[PDB]
RNA sequence: UUUU
């Protein structure tokens, strides 16, 4: 639905449905969402579903290595009772083995997978999506009714681990990303602009103003690796860096608030990219493959094909994955409408 | 293009 290609000298307008959530006051979030989304980082049905899920695959693969994490907005803190779990099944401790695209051997486990989840009673298969970059599984768990995303890709469960850290460490972030998330549901821009993209934004934005520390900042070396990216991160405390952790107020929270949508909406996304891994303001698309950690120089040395797409309307770096662009998918009018959108939310929000 |  783009009117933005016919007439790009016009903004489009903010959806209603949003307008009405911010000009509407935001203590929904400090007093009603949050709590819902601390509570969802642990509840016993995420037992219920990681037993099920053990009692269902391991008699497919009868004696071999079998572990599930849990990772996505609920584990990290920012989701809410309709969303649902990402799983990542380990089979053959395949934890560290990074696959740009998905090898036979995971293709293959799949595949496998999709069969017990439709002859189960337990379980309703959704879809079974083995084109995508990251194969899964969608499927229902059905005696708690919650909408699972099962794959046999780790990088998710390691970001998930360092959002959680981040979160803790700093609230703020945590309340900043409960807003956006639904604003961008609101906005209905979910399908080109993820919630995980929009996390990143935030915390490179809070990075911005020193109140969170660069992922690089966080892994000098001994590390953890899942193929050539580096996944664990020193959990210093905030008052050695001298990061200061700030009380979430309604006004700081808007404050801050404000000043993302204000960031975002003037943001040169024709030269610079969003990079919490360098966690500094104005990182340059034509310099950033330059300032990545050797292990990345040597990977894309011997293969070239798996570089960071730089050649896109909106680049936005995933911290440890650092070959994923993850806005890749985001259009010239996609982004035309993020900004118009956060421009009329800066002004909303004063 | 589809998890994060
Ligand atoms: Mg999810
Ligand atoms: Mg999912």
């Amino acid at each position: 639905q783009a009117q933005v290609k016919a007439r790009q000298h016009i903004t489009v307008r903010l959806p209603k449905k949003a307008r009405a959530m911010i000009v509407g006051e935001i203590t929904n979030v400090f007093k009603d969402k949050y709590p819902i989304a601390d509570k969802l980082k642990v509840i016993p049905e995420y037992d219920v579903i990681e037993q099920d899920l053990c009692k269902l695959l391991s008699p497919g693969f009868p004696k071999q290595p079998l572990r599930v994490y849990k990772f996505g907005s609920r584990i990290t803190g920012i989701g809410n009772r309709s969303s649902d779990l990402d799983l990542f099944v380990d089979i053959g401790n395949t934890f560290h083995t990074f696959e740009h695209r998905a090898s036979n051997a995971t293709v293959a486990k799949l595949r496998a997978m999709r069969k017990f989840f439709c002859d189960s009673e337990d379980w309703r298969l959704i879809n079974f999506i083995e084109q995508a970059r990251v194969p899964i599984i969608k499927t229902c768990h059905l005696p708690t009714g919650i909408e699972c995303d099962i794959c046999l890709n780790s990088m998710g469960f390691c970001n998930t681990n360092l959002l959680k850290y981040i979160f803790e460490s700093q609230p703020l972030t945590q309340y900043m990303c409960i807003y956006v998330k639904n604003w961008l549901e609101r906005c209905k821009l979910t399908e080109q602009i993820s919630t995980y993209s929009i996390t990143l934004m935030v915390i490179y934005f809070l990075q911005l103003q020193a109140l969170l520390p660069p992922i690089a900042m966080l892994q000098i070396e001994q590390a953890v690796l899942v193929g050539p990216w580096v996944v664990n991160f020193a959990q210093k405390s905030f008052s050695e860096l001298g990061l200061q952790q700030l009380k979430a107020t309604v006004p700081v929270i808007k404050g801050f608030l404000r000043n993302f949508f204000a960031y975002f909406a003037k943001f040169d996304y024709e030269h610079f990219l969003v990079c919490p891994y360098i966690g500094q303001a104005n990182v340059e698309i034509a310099k950033i493959e330059r300032m990545l950690h050797a292990r990345y120089s040597a990977y894309v040395s011997d293969n070239p094909e798996c570089s960071i797409q730089l050649k896109k309307p909106m680049v936005v770096q995933d911290p440890i994955q650092l070959n994923h662009n993850v806005t890749k998918a985001v259009t010239k009018y996609g982004l035309q409408t993020f900004v118009d959108y956060c421009q009329q939310t800066a002004e909303l929000l004063e």
